[PDB]
């Protein structure tokens, strides 16, 4: 009963009702059902309060402007308790993950974001599983950092994608080892340390920016290209071959350097699932950027992150390059 | 001796010399190395023979114009010989294989693509095993479609995906178990059947079509999306969360829905690294198709399948749907 963990039920699953259409959102049904479950309240447990939010998100209409409310919540009530569990939907919870920890800087205490497959109130559901778990660790086992719990693991939020969805939910952190595993004994993978704190915590104002995302392959063309990059567009993420690799085409080239020449941050991911891009190439000479080993998650949310601060397009592809959050490894 | 493999060196690390200054291409090396390398001239092994590009292609640099080269040179050699392995470099390897699975309709030959992230002729190189694998493989454990061979796995081309690229090379097909398995003793997994053959090899033309490839993310813009979907794109790729989901916005789904209505087709993919679009929701009612389990490679390759031949949208967007080679599953 000692420590206080503050749970924000923004949304998901995890928090419905069955019914014969569906699952389906209830007022207060969370916490009406959790005082019927005697597990989460042993001498063992962390004392917990839960603010529902009014309406639930759902996780795939989520926006910035979201990002912001979660971020705003865990400030006002940052002092009040000893750590965060965020109930959220599975379908942008990386996202919402990735934008936290760069919105909220010299984060000093966890704030764990997870959900479920199941409403918590099915039998054997992963939603009781993931709650109970959440609290444990954030007030047992915590990890200062922006976290999300799935499948008895403990992610850095930073890294993490969705790897699965039909028939059942997953999540994986290609490019980094786990914080945590949460098995039957508890066990902090200690070589994966957690970003220092340079004073009190400061959280950031985040809004939407326009940014596209987009894939090459064999062939793309310069009119194609040339739409992504056209007004409004501020920053384009690349996700191309191998290390970084694309086709050597004046075309392709040219849209990109024109882009760049007006102001227009280029990050190079990479296709693959995990891995490094590596780039002196061609890229390189358009002005396009490393964006090393980070998720599209990240990339999109540290863009989000930098465009919204008062940076010149100078000085955002030397931060987007630069490991602020844990969210990238360079050599 | 008694089998016949005709061997493409389109390009790639596989065939290459080492310098001062990286790898480098050198005509008629592959060759002159083999002549050296007894073990691909035992009694167990099948002929060869090697037909290099000339110039070599550098995958990354590859265009549609290049798999109808390399569909051509199955082709005309297609009755003379008993299989065909392409060797090829990494970058765009999947796109290939999946490429020419829609391309050689018909196919009762294997066709093996093929590679390696060290040369042949270095001590201990993938490329030695591989193109070792390949020839027998094909020879002796006929698998009729366009598989690609490597790290000792044989995998449905058009299910493949580059998996991993810095440090070294790796594939994967997430939505379906290999064709076989290559260890000390050869294993084909007979639960999954190979696209009959109905009558003569049918080699398809396909030229370059413009397609974008966008990823889906928080509070994406309806101006962002109306660039994407501007002339001459013909088809547009959306990378979705979760089974298939957008955000329910007027300003998104509007866009695509008169792009749909103007014969553009757009397709769903998850971004799930597996797994299946599963979609009545708003992006069904604005037109938009589910690309089930499709790879990103099949998707794109496929599209350009299709867009090259005299077909309607409407057609299109039905054959899109269908399992046309093996490379989706429905239900």
């Amino acid at each position: 009963q000692k420590k206080s963990i503050y749970v924000a039920y923004t949304g998901g699953t995890i928090g419905m009702q069955r019914s014969d259409n569906g699952y389906i959102p209830v007022s207060g049904h969370l916490q009406r059902q959790l005082a019927l479950m005697p597990e989460f309240h042993r001498p063992e447990m962390p004392d917990f309060t839960i603010h529902e939010y009014a309406p639930l998100i759902d996780s795939s209409d989520m926006t910035p402007e979201d990002w912001q409310h979660i971020a705003n919540d865990i400030q006002q009530n940052y002092d009040l308790y000893d750590g965060f569990v965020i109930l959220h939907g599975t379908d942008t919870m990386a996202f919402t993950a990735s934008a936290l920890s760069f919105m909220l800087e010299n984060l000093a205490k966890p704030v764990i974001i997870t959900g479920s497959q199941i409403p918590l109130a099915e039998l054997r559901s992963d939603g009781q599983t993931n709650l109970l778990n959440a609290l444990y660790l954030a007030a047992n086992h915590p990890v200062n950092e922006v976290s999300l719990f799935f499948n008895n693991q403990l992610f850095r939020g930073n890294r993490t994608t969705k790897a699965h969805a039909d028939g059942f939910d997953t999540f994986a952190s290609p490019n980094l080892s786990v914080l945590l595993e949460a098995g039957i004994h508890i066990r902090r993978q200690s070589s994966v340390v957690s970003p220092t704190s340079n004073g009190p915590l400061i959280v950031h104002r985040i809004t939407p920016q326009p940014i596209g995302v987009v894939t090459i392959y064999p062939g793309i063309s310069g009119a194609v290209v040339r739409n992504f990059l056209l007004q409004p567009v501020k920053a384009l993420i690349l996700r191309s071959y191998g290390v970084g690799n694309a086709p050597q085409k004046a075309e392709l080239l040219d849209e990109l350097k024109n882009a760049s020449d007006r102001g227009i941050v280029v990050v190079n991911l990479t296709q693959c699932i995990s891995g490094s891009v590596n780039m002196g190439n061609a890229l390189a000479q358009a002005g396009v950027i490393s964006g090393f080993d980070m998720t599209v998650e990240a990339a999109l949310t540290k863009l989000h992150y930098l465009l919204s601060q008062s940076l010149s397009p100078n000085e955002i592809r030397q931060l987007m390059q630069q490991n602020l959050r844990g969210e990238l490894t360079d050599t």
